[PDB]
């Protein structure tokens, strides 16, 4: 019993993690077999940032002006090669742990575990979510580029976002491993608006059943509604329209613990209503929207991966 | 930037845990060089937890009923004894990927991460800090005792936790590495009464300081407070009373925001008698107790290990 904001085990992403430099800048790099990635913008200058030719900037360098760093191993890199916003560099070496692996695109409102690391050493682990408008709302000092975020179903690790950037609103951006920024954001320095950013409604009303199964009974009520009236609430307060596909996505945390998912959106719809009135709900004072239905069945059920 | 509930990477500690199998009874143990640590009612069935004799239940016991397996590794059993509420069991094989480690008891207020396992696999990662009362806070479900809890100092882990008991109020008990329970807990499926649990009142400010640092600001207001007037608000909403080694613990914090701590403890007191008005600070409608002063200069400083 009880719940948290809870991390995968990060043991087989540790073991990827490598320093890249390249000239008078350091980030992080990733080590998948004999293919190091990182952020393209490795190969800038504080000034070119603000209006970088990658192209061009790439031309002026060859495979000796990176030097990747495991460590304490040396990797030699025998070819480079741009994928829209990653470098990726061919090593002559492949890494002898890792894991089998997934390059994934994540859609918004799904959760991931981000392993932050500064030259190339783990800091610390945390999860957090794709925001509806492609941001993450992480920790990220300077020189934290090229950390991972990832998942884990047993054995396999599905990489899912690198970080490259840090708006200047506070918030983060990214790509996935292919180099494809999630949102219209872009490695470069420059005012990047990030659009209206709406709570995960479906996530909200999942970690509503945790509480349940873990004797937060307060917030249910007496009445019910309806979809569209529901969704008639929704954007009233920012939240994401319900569709008949997040009802179903909560189908088997309606089986268990017997309250009908429209049940329990009439109690999210008074919480919305009516505040909180000073209450928690598993030791919170908001409305949580970082547990997918997938976390929550995770956590009340104890899967383990390896 | 940004400033999330952050855990220690885990990788150093997935590598000792093993499953621990005696009779009819599976957790989790904890493998450093040749020797296994496990709690010690592994040893007892369900009818036996109500009131153990563990000695009389230790010598129907010899060194072939504990079934060791990591991943898919045998350890053989060659010894056995029983140090408070812990059992260790020496192994004929040290554990190749043992990290230096230290036993550490550690205080109330302190904050460490906890890798979560069930039948010796690894399954998520979080912080929690040990509460005044002794207890804990975490997600414990069946069959997850002898986890463990511990700290990273660049390349030591420092263990000062394994989970033991879930109380029957929800919250969770356990030992130190010498077998020691945290507080007046006895393992023993028995009423266990909780003591009275306050606020810790030096992790909340220097969480404060971690909102400034990111520029939450709206809560410095233009008051002072001295040491034992706000304690006569602390004990009005049961917080730990701050002492001047407290203050000085803030010493740091305080040089780099420029903000006495007695200010901040009036800000506080402000939060305290007025609530939060529906604002949030660090994405958080409550005062957070979770930070200490030294996990704050870490994340806004990027300290990292190994």
């Amino acid at each position: 019993s009880g719940f948290r904001k809870m991390a995968f085990p990060s043991g087989k992403v540790e073991g990827c993690m490598v320093q890249v430099t390249c000239g008078t800048t350091t980030l992080n790099g990733l080590w998948l077999d004999d293919v190091v990635y990182c952020p393209r913008h490795v190969i800038c200058t504080s000034e070119d940032m603000l209006n970088p030719n990658y192209e061009d900037l790439l031309i002026r360098k060859s495979n000796h002006n990176f030097l990747v760093q495991a460590g304490n191993v040396q990797l030699r890199v025998i070819g480079h090669s741009m994928q829209n916003c990653v470098l990726k560099l061919k090593v002559d070496t492949a890494n002898p742990k890792t894991p089998k692996y997934k390059f994934v695109r994540i859609q918004p409102g799904q959760t991931f575990s981000v392993l932050a690391c500064y030259n190339g050493s783990p800091s610390g682990v945390y999860q957090c979510a794709m925001r509806p408008n492609f941001t993450i709302k992480g920790s990220f000092l300077n020189g934290s580029c090229g950390s991972v975020g990832f998942n884990i179903d047993y054995d396999c690790v599905s990489f899912c976002y690198m970080h490259h950037m840090e708006l200047p609103t506070g918030v983060h951006a990214g790509t996935d491993l292919e180099g494809n920024f999630y949102g219209p954001f872009v490695d470069r320095q420059t005012a990047q608006a990030a659009g209206t950013d709406t709570t995960i409604t479906v996530n909200v009303l999942a970690w509503l059943y945790a509480a349940v199964i873990n004797g937060d009974r307060w917030f249910l009520n007496r009445f019910t509604t309806t979809l569209n009236d529901f969704n008639l609430v929704a954007m009233k307060y920012n939240y994401e329209p319900l569709t008949q596909d997040h009802v179903d996505i909560l189908g088997p945390l309606s089986a268990q613990t017997g309250i009908v998912v429209l049940d329990m959106c009439a109690s999210l719809k008074e919480l919305l209503q009516n505040g909180m009135n000073g209450r928690t709900i598993l030791g919170s004072a908001l409305l949580e929207d970082e547990f997918t239905p997938f976390d929550v069945v995770r956590q009340c059920s104890g899967v383990t991966f390896q």
